[PDB]
RNA sequence: AGAAUUUGGACAAACUUGGUCAUUUAGAGGAACUAAAAGUCGUAACAAGGUUUCCGUAGGUGAACCUGCGGAA
């Protein structure tokens, strides 16, 4: 029983470089098998005679996804984490300044909501991906949606405040 | 045609000398109207929203990396 993660070619190149550090918990910590398929731009998991073959596709997806090295075995161990990708979808007007619009100038207001939210969030060019808790990526959605559908960059950034003190807040 | 006697002298800028119009009074009076300001400390209020990871190309190049432009997720 077996996976594969198509890597796109956009993504290939630091799979190689950083797959060093990858494989080792995928054929030590978790106890699988795995190929890079050179042929069709592929990761194969093979299970051996000797429930985490889903967790080394979610480990190498995410990296496949965008996310980093540290964000993905950050994936890979800590049970509690889940990664929630859409696209934008709701072109010079909408889709060419949404996007500007979650990024901001230098990425700041990503990294705000990155920071305020406890997630953390690749942006492709309309491909949004977020790691982070199930209550982190409600809140981290619940923004990202807020300012590609049009919010005051106060009101946005007073709910940040807000939402990072109650994640944060026990009752 | 010069020159002065002129040949006759109309014309005449500047100087005396009464009224008209505009303005200054050295200024001083009169008797009207209108106006008259007592309140620590108050700001930077003032404003837009292209990040990640590759790929090509031009330049700066230890051909690494950065920047600009063009694409991909």
């Amino acid at each position: 029983e077996s996976r594969k993660i198509m890597v796109p070619p956009h993504r290939m190149t630091p799979l190689r470089n950083s797959w060093t550090k990858i494989y080792p918990p995928l054929v030590e910590h978790l106890k699988l098998q795995v190929r890079m398929n050179l042929k069709t731009k592929s990761v194969e998991l093979r299970t051996n005679p000797k429930g985490a073959l889903q967790k080394g596709a979610d480990f190498i997806k995410a990296f496949t996804l965008g996310f980093d090295l540290d964000d993905s075995i950050a994936l890979l161990r800590l049970d509690d984490l889940y990664i929630e990708t859409f696209e934008v979808k709701d072109t010079g007007d909408h889709l060419s300044r949404a996007i500007g619009r979650i990024a901001g100038k230098d990425g700041k207001t990503k990294f705000a909501i990155e920071n305020a939210t406890r997630t953390r969030i690749v942006l492709a060019d309309s491909k949004i991906h977020i790691l982070g808790g199930f209550t982190h990526i409600r809140m981290a959605r619940e923004s990202v949606v807020s300012l590609i559908l049009g919010s005051p960059p106060g009101k946005v950034y007073g709910n940040l405040r807000t939402v990072a003190s109650r994640l944060k807040e026990r009752y």
